RNA sequence: UUUUUUUUUUUUUUUUUUUUUUUUUUUUUUUUUUUUUUUUUUUUUUUUUUUUUUUUUUUUUUUUUUUUUUUUUUUUUUUUUUUUUUU
C-alpha cells in the first residue's frame, strides 16, 4: 500500500504542479521566474482569496450597488514577481476569475464543491502561510484579536490560518491553536461576531456535531494520556472560567509536556516545479513519486535536491530595524523553518542536519517574500542539509508508567500458603477509571500537572529521543554514522 | 471426571496506553511599519466649603489626676553628716 500512497501523492503533486503551470502561464510570468519561491507564495494566496466561501459571503453581503465593486468581484489579482538584466520587481497580473476556475476545474474537476479534495492540498499550503508568517511576525495584528501572550503564541503552530483550514488541519496544528481557539470561542459566545455550527468526518468518526465537539475531539488527539487526556474527557463538565483556567494551565503544562502532535513538511510549489525541471535537466532519473511523502526521508531528499539550483528574490532592504543584517542563507534557515515546522525544535539538532550554526529571533533576519520595487535574484547554496534525521510526533518515554503486565493481585492454582503482592489501591484506581470517577477532577488534575512536572523535571535525565536518535550524513540515510548534535558550555 | 462445527485471514520486529496512514463547509474582514506586556483613540454624578498673604518639614490656637514633702541663708562643681576584713 505506501507505494501506491505515494503514487496517489505524486498525482496530487503533479495536480498542483499542472496548476501552478497553468497559473505562472497565466499571469505572464517568464520561464526562469516560474522557479520563484515568492512566487509560489503568490499564487496559493490567490487561491486562498479566491477560495473563502466565508469571506465571499461577507463580500456578497457589502458588495452593493457599486459597479466598481461588481467589476472587480470578477477581476482576480496577482503581485508576482518578474526580472529583467539580474533585477527583478513586482507586476500585477489580472486574470478572471472564472479563468482560475477554469485551470482549478479541469486539473482537480468540476466538482472543486468536493470541499475534501481542494482543501486538503489547500489546507497544507495554507499552514504553510501560517508557518511563514508565523516564523516571521509573531501574529501580532492577529493576537490583537485573538487575545494571548508570546508563550500560547509558541505553541499555536498553524494559528495564523482562515477558519475554515483550522477543521482540515487537525494533526499537526501545535496544542495552542486548538486551545486560543476555544478561548475565543467563549469570547465568541459573548460577542456574538461569529456563527456556530455542526460537522462530520468520514474515515475518522461519523458523529455529528459542533466546535465544542471538535475542538474537544482535537485536543483529546493531542492531550498526554492519563491526567491531561481525562481533563479533556470532563471538559464538557467544567464551567467557562474552569475551562479557561484549565486552557490555561494545560497550555503551560504543554510547554514542557510533548505527547502526541504531528510534524509536517510543505515545500512550496515553486519547489516542486523545481522538482520537475530538476528532473528534466537530469535527463530521466530523479523520479516525483520516489519523493512523494508527508513524512520520512524523501522530505530531505526533496528540499536538498531544491538545494542545487532554486531561485529567489534578495532586496537589499529587510525584515529589520537596527544596522545590523545578514545573508540570503538566513532566508534558506527561514524557508527550511517555514518548509518542516522547526519553529520549536532544537536549533542544535537543526544545526547539525543544516550543518551550520543555528539562531534565535535577536539574530534571524530576512526579506517580506512579497513582490518588489526593484531588488536581484539568488539560487540555492548546495545540498543545505548536509545532515538528515529520522522525523517523529511525541516525547521520548512520555512519564513514567506502571508495571506492564507484573504485580497485580496474584492468582494461585497451587494449594500453598503464600505472601502476595498486595495491589488492590491500584486496582481500584484502575476500577475508578474505567467507572468514569467525577468527583475531585480540577484540583486533582491540577495536583497531577504539578507532580508530574516534578517527575519530568527528574526524567529529563534520560527524557531525549527515539533510542536510534543521531544526525546522520546525507551519504548515510543508512543510520550507519551515530553522532550527538553539542556537550554543552 | 468422561464426549462433535464450519466464511474477517499469518510461516518476524522490540523495554510499548488508545485507528500508524487514507477522505468535505460556509456571515467579524487584509494586497506594509519595527528590537514590543495588556482596549492607541472615542462617551455621564451629586452633602466638609474659597472671589489674598510669602523664600515654608508636621494640628497656628481651643480642653482634666492624684502617695518622697517647704511658710530663710549667700559671690557656690559633685551624698555636708551617719555604718564592717584578714598572710
Amino acid at each position: 500500500t505506501p507505494e501506491e500512497q505515494r503514487a496517489k501523492n505524486a498525482k496530487t503533486i503533479l495536480e498542483n504542479i499542472q496548476i501552478y503551470e497553468r497559473m505562472c502561464d497565466l499571469f505572464g510570468v517568464s520561464e526562469d521566474d516560474k522557479l520563484i519561491i515568492e512566487n509560489s507564495i503568490s499564487i496559493e494566496r490567490m487561491i486562498r482569496v479566491v477560495t473563502d466561501k466565508k469571506y465571499q459571503d461577507k463580500k456578497l453581503k457589502n458588495a452593493g450597488s457599486d459597479p466598481e465593486k461588481i467589476a472587480n468581484a470578477g477581476k482576480v489579482f496577482c503581485r508576482l514577481v518578474e526580472s529583467t538584466a539580474g533585477k527583478c520587481s513586482a507586476r500585477l497580473g489580472m486574470a478572471l476569475k472564472p479563468n482560475v476556475e477554469a485551470v482549478l476545474t479541469d486539473v482537480l474537476g468540476n466538482e472543486l464543491d468536493r470541499a475534501a479534495v481542494l482543501g486538503k492540498r489547500m489546507g497544507f499550503s495554507a499552514m504553510f502561510k501560517s508557518n511563514l508568517e508565523e516564523v516571521l511576525y509573531q501574529r501580532g495584528k492577529n493576537q490583537l484579536k485573538k487575545r494571548n501572550a508570546a508563550e500560547t503564541f509558541t505553541l499555536s503552530q498553524g494559528a495564523s490560518l482562515e477558519a475554515r483550514f483550522r477543521p482540515i488541519m487537525e494533526k499537526h496544528l501545535g496544542v495552542g491553536t486548538v486551545v486560543a481557539s476555544i478561548k475565543n470561542i467563549l469570547a465568541s459566545k459573548k460577542n456574538g461576531n461569529y456563527r456556530n455550527k455542526m460537522v462530520r468526518k468520514p474515515g475518522g468518526n461519523r458523529e455529528s456535531w459542533s466546535p465544542l465537539e471538535r475542538e474537544i475531539s482535537f485536543l483529546n488527539k493531542k492531550l498526554f494520556p492519563g491526567p491531561m487526556r481525562q481533563l479533556c474527557k470532563k471538559f464538557e463538565y467544567l464551567n467557562e472560567q474552569e475551562k479557561q483556567l484549565a486552557l490555561n494551565l494545560m497550555l503551560d503544562a504543554s510547554l514542557i509536556l510533548k505527547p502526541q502532535v504531528t510534524h509536517k513538511m510543505i515545500m512550496p510549489w515553486s519547489m516542486w516545479l523545481a522538482v520537475k525541471k530538476y528532473a528534466e535537466m537530469n535527463k530521466g532519473s530523479p523520479s516525483l513519486e520516489d519523493l512523494a511523502a508527508y513524512s520520512g526521508v524523501r522530505a530531505f531528499m526533496a528540499f536538498n535536491t531544491a538545494c542545487y539550483m532554486s531561485k529567489f528574490t534578495i532586496g537589499k532592504g529587510i525584515v529589520g530595524d537596527a544596522e545590523i543584517m545578514e545573508n540570503g542563507n538566513d532566508k534558506m534557515q527561514t524557508l527550511a523553518m517555514a518548509c518542516f515546522g522547526l519553529a520549536y525544535e532544537d536549533t542544535g539538532i537543526v544545526a547539525a542536519m543544516i550543518s551550520q550554526p543555528m539562531k534565535k529571533r535577536y539574530q534571524l533576519r530576512v526579506g517580506n517574500f512579497n513582490p518588489p520595487e526593484k531588488g536581484t535574484i539568488k539560487g540555492t547554496s548546495a545540498g543545505y542539509f548536509h545532515k538528515w534525521a529520522e522525523f517523529g510526533n511525541r516525547l521520548p518515554f512520555n512519564s513514567f508508567g506502571t508495571g506492564e503486565s507484573k504485580q497485580i493481585s496474584n492468582s494461585g492454582v497451587f494449594a500453598v500458603q503464600r505472601p502476595s503482592t498486595t495491589n488492590i489501591q491500584r486496582l481500584a484506581e484502575l476500577m475508578a477509571r474505567n467507572t468514569g470517577e467525577t468527583s475531585d477532577n480540577f484540583t486533582q488534575l491540577v495536583q497531577k500537572i504539578r507532580e508530574q512536572v516534578g517527575a519530568f523535571a527528574d526524567q529529563k535525565a534520560n527524557l531525549r529521543e527515539f533510542t536510534g536518535g543521531y544526525i546522520y550524513d546525507i551519504t548515510d540515510v543508512t543510520k550507519s554514522n551515530p553522532k550527538i548534535p553539542q556537550l554543552g558550555g
